[PDB]
DNA sequence: GTCGGAC
DNA sequence: GCTGATGCGTG
DNA sequence: GTCCGACCACGCATCAGC
């Protein structure tokens, strides 16, 4: 009836009384946007994703076509991930659709929202337009994104101002949200997946309407409910670590079910699968704290690059983000057949794509990989070479290794596919487990020109099953211990506005080393993690007596970005980072290196104030100059 | 990519 | 046609 | 431990403004 009062939250939830709209009829965006009210509410996740399933099950039950947009909204995508749309959406334009809908000028907009750190609040504070769709909104978000070409901004603030005038209530919170890329609901894929299967298993879908059945819950005890959906929630978790595409599931899912989706949803090459990520491991101690055996390879400083070799002999290149980079790569499309025997006619691999000097015979830097064109590349007109390094097989001539230990995936690899020095090489494996060998490696690695270790075990708990564990490797670098990271002590002399979880304190810094011949700070990074939220309210409150109107005359930040609160340089930061690089927008230690590029910090973190210091005590830029030059992958060249 | 926080 | 601004996908 | 959302450098690809 009334779509304002909505309440996915209530005690006793049923999926035909307590909706707001008829069956058969579109979804409401109101009903979704009351929905996110009261999972932004909470902060229980278990919460959020029985308030959201709540949803999917009155979808499933009245509208079942609609749950496909709902699930996309609710993650906030467009689609697959391989398909790669993006809405083209920046702050500036989204701000100016906002000053154009509601009458009020750019300049009111830009500072008002970058003091609340939320351009979904500044959006919601004419005769009255039909309620939004949820279907419309989500079809309105992709008629955005494929907008391009001349003129095409002008045609997204129209569609933007569009939804805005049409908005009601809350809905004009979360539209902009989602187009800003912020929905801030606490909630993410794992738990949308979560809540999709208790969906489906609580209200089964396909039921001739009226549902025979709203909650399957009904006749079980609280612990085999809790099992029973638990158990139907790794299904569906499993089948998407497969095949990461709504597009693909929802429909067999609609039709044959949750208990038959594995049967129609595989693994398959040409799809893609999402990869094995690694967890963060402080010591070799921590390490050996895992009792089985494991092997130790290279942590290769390139790119993720998973194989797909169809059957008919088509070749996909797929990224850590499912993302299609086929035409990014022609050069590994055209040594498909030099790296499998003749008796390989589909695989899957898992590999790590890394920029390959040609003459020297040498590894490059992670910025060299980065220099590649994108956009369909000429396999003549590519420069920048790049050499494969697999490590993993995952699927190979019709069957899937998934449910394999990791010590068979690493036999199948190195006897269907052979090396090419240069172009195709296994990374470098060690399978022993003495602390001496061990710490020796981790050195050799970073000799090698490599970040630092993985580590993987090969036997007990050594599956592809990402869904049992997204995090079963392990990766060591040489900056997770302590006393081993470059360890810099740098100047503040900026502060950004926070937003999100740090609105109304600072979400980053600007940091500077000193250069002791121009008698002047230079900007070498931003910082904006390390700090826990204590030290970040008492820099917001040490800092915000600090606050200069003008920058001081002996600070150059040059094409870095100006902060929003210049900063009489006092404090003192030690900052730890994993590399330097050389910066094509920070003067820090300009012309010492290269003569026109500056140099900063690789994933930099803050890790403790330095009272004891004062500015001219701070690193300086011939330090940092020295560090630079004083690297593995520089020395190597 | 690193990181802290609430559960 | 060029250029600064910046979105976005890599890490 | 899981999940999520704060934040980082860098460089290709794109487009409003000129
Ligand atoms: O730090 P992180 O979580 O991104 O690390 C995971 C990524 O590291 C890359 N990589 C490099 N070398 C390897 C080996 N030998 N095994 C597995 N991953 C490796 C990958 O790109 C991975 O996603």
């Amino acid at each position: 009836l009334d779509p304002s009062g909505y309440n996915p939250a209530k005690n006793n939830y049923h999926p035909v009384e307590d909706a707001c709209w008829k069956p058969g009829q579109k979804v409401p965006y109101l009903a979704v946007a009351r929905t996110f009210e009261k999972i932004e509410e909470v902060s229980a996740r278990l919460r959020m994703v029985e308030t959201l399933s709540n949803l999917l099950r009155s979808v499933v039950a009245l509208s079942p076509p609609d749950l496909l947009p709902v699930l996309y909204l609710s993650l906030n995508h467009l689609g697959p991930p391989q398909q790669g749309l993006a809405l083209g959406v920046g702050d500036g334009v989204l701000l100016k659709a906002v000053a154009q809908a509601t009458g009020r000028q750019l300049e009111s907009v830009r500072a008002e929202a970058a003091e609340k750190g939320d351009v979904g609040l500044v959006a919601e504070n004419m005769l009255p337009p039909p309620p939004l769709t949820a279907s419309g909104v989500f079809s309105k978000f992709r008629d955005i994104a494929r907008l391009t070409g001349s003129a095409s901004t002008a045609k997204k603030i129209d569609i933007i101002k569009g939804l805005f005038v049409a908005c009601r209530h809350s809905e004009a919170r979360f539209i902009a949200r989602s187009l800003s890329g912020r929905l801030r609901l606490g909630l993410a894929e794992q738990s949308v997946l979560a809540a999709l299967s208790q969906a489906v298993s609580l209200t089964p879908p396909g039921q001739e309407f009226p549902p025979a059945m709203v909650d399957a819950g009904k006749g079980k005890t609280a612990e085999a409910r809790k099992t029973w959906l638990e158990e139907q929630g790794m299904i569906l978790k499993q089948t998407f670590c497969e095949v990461p595409d709504l597009d693909r599931i929802i429909p067999v899912l609609l039709e044959h079910g949750l208990e038959r989706l594995p049967e129609h949803c595989k693994l398959s090459p040409g799809i893609p699968l999402k990869p094995m990520l690694a967890h963060p491991t402080r010591g070799i101690s921590e390490v050996l704290k895992r009792e089985a055996a494991f092997t130790c390879e290279y942590k290769y400083d390139g790119q993720r690059a998973q194989i797909h070799a169809l059957e008919g002999g088509e070749v996909k290149i797929f990224s850590r983000n499912q993302a299609d980079n086929t035409g990014k790569y022609p050069d590994i499309i055209s040594r498909i057949p030099k790296i499998k025997l003749p008796s390989v006619t589909s695989f899957i691999l898992d590999t790590e794509a890394v920029a390959w000097d040609r003459e020297k015979k040498q590894i490059q830097p992670f910025q060299v990989l980065t220099t590649r064109k994108r956009k369909e590349v000429d396999a003549s007109e590519i420069q920048v070479q790049v050499c494969l390094y697999a490590f993993d097989l995952i699927y190979l001539n019709g069957e899937s290794l998934v449910r394999e230990p990791l010590s068979r995936r690493r036999q199948l690899l190195r006897e269907n596919f052979v090396e090419t020095e240069g172009e195709f090489v296994f990374a470098t494996s060690l399978d022993t487990k003495d602390i001496e060998q061990i710490a020796e490696f981790l050195e050799q690695s970073v000799k090698d020109s490599c970040e630092g270790l993985m580590v993987k075990t090969l036997d007990v708990d050594a599956t592809y099953e990402i869904a049992k564990r997204s995090h079963n490797w392990l990766k060591l670098k040489k900056d997770y211990l302590d006393g081993v990271g470059d360890t810099l002590d740098l100047v503040v002399i900026g502060a950004y506005l926070g937003r999100g979880k740090r609105a109304g304190r600072y979400g980053g810094f600007l940091l500077a080393s000193y250069d002791e011949d121009s008698e002047e700070l230079q900007a070498i990074c931003k910082l904006g993690t390390g700090f826990s939220d204590e030290e970040l309210e008492e820099h917001h409150q040490s800092l915000k007596a600090l606050v200069l109107p003008s920058p001081r005359p002996y600070v150059r930040i040059d094409g870095a970005v100006i902060p929003d609160h210049w900063l009489d340089p006092s404090a003192v930061w030690e900052v730890k980072c994993a590399d330097l690089s050389l910066s094509p927008i920070y003067p820090a230690a300009r012309g010492l290196v290269d003569s026109d590029k500056g140099i900063s910090l690789r994933f930099p973190r803050f890790i403790r104030v330095r009272e004891d210091k004062q500015p001219e005590q701070a690193t300086t830029s011939a330090q940092v100059a020295c560090l630079y030059r004083k690297q593995s992958q520089i020395q190597n060249q």
